[PDB]
């Protein structure tokens, strides 16, 4: 099965998932001088005040916080989207060192981690149907840089001990994802894919220009997680990021100049 090690890592994925070499793979490097400003682009609409978190899971590749998506509780609209997209989960990608960890890069700069807020287009009825559609998902990508602590992240950091190994989960209610957003919602956007198998090309990527700051201590706890299950040999969960893929026939658009 796939992973991020020396024998099952991203360069190997294409043997089981040939779309890995597809035309709209993610992530990509955002070249800030060739991104096109598009005034036609609307502001993002983030409506998370009614969000309902349920659970946090070590899924063996990352950890994810899951939400109730049976109704329009927490949705993303606007930006380059038509239709409304419900929040289903968020997760992170991070590095073994502060100089790497993000999936997207900006002018080849890497950040310490990257947060993905995953949303699916309600017109398709359920998540499994949405991932088979070119406009099925919208993922909000937020960069993390090491500096001052982020108060809104600490509730997450504090429960990681409880889900240290693969398949562990814990109740995680009343978490407000608004505490994870930057002040500005300016963004870049491009059509792309899931960055983990099955790598389906169903994602409208929305990557925020402004990073959020987290402390060294906060990102250190991420690095204490395990890829393995309980009772197995310990392998620390680090460097669970895919490198940049060729842009090919695509234009990155910016909502700002
Ligand atoms: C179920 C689920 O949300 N799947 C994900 N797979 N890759 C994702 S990512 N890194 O592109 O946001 S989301
Ligand atoms: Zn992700």
């Amino acid at each position: 099965h796939w992973g991020y090690g020396k024998h099952n890592g991203p360069e190997h994925w294409h043997k089981d998932f040939p779309i890995a070499k597809g035309e709209r793979q993610s992530p990509v490097d955002i070249d800030t001088h060739t991104a096109k400003y598009d005034p036609s682009l609307k502001p993002l609409s983030v409506s998370y005040d009614q969000a309902t978190s349920l659970r946090i899971l070590n899924n063996g590749h990352s950890f994810q916080v899951e939400f109730d998506d049976s109704q329009d509780k927490a949705v993303l609209k606007g930006g380059p989207l038509d239709g409304t997209y419900r929040l289903i989960q968020f997760h992170f990608h991070w590095g073994s060192l502060d100089g790497q960890g993000s999936e997207h890069t900006v002018d080849k700069k890497k950040y310490a981690a990257e947060l993905h807020l995953v949303h699916w287009n309600t017109k398709y009825g359920d998540f499994g149907k949405a991932v088979q559609q070119p406009d099925g998902l919208a993922v909000l990508g937020i960069f993390l840089k090491v500096g001052s602590a982020k108060p809104g992240l600490q509730k997450v950091v504090d429960v990681l001990d409880s889900i240290k190994t693969k398949g562990k989960s814990a109740d995680f209610t009343n978490f407000d994802p608004r505490g994870l957003l930057p002040e500005s919602l300016d963004y870049w956007t491009y059509p792309g894919s899931l960055t983990t198998p099955p790598l389906l090309e169903c994602v409208t990527w929305i990557v925020l220009k402004e990073p959020i700051s987290v402390s060294s201590e906060q990102v250190l706890k991420f690095r204490k997680l395990n890829f393995n299950g309980e009772g197995e040999p310990e392998e620390l969960m680090v460097d669970n990021w895919r490198p940049a893929q060729p842009l090919k026939n695509r234009q990155i658009k910016a909502s700002f100049k």
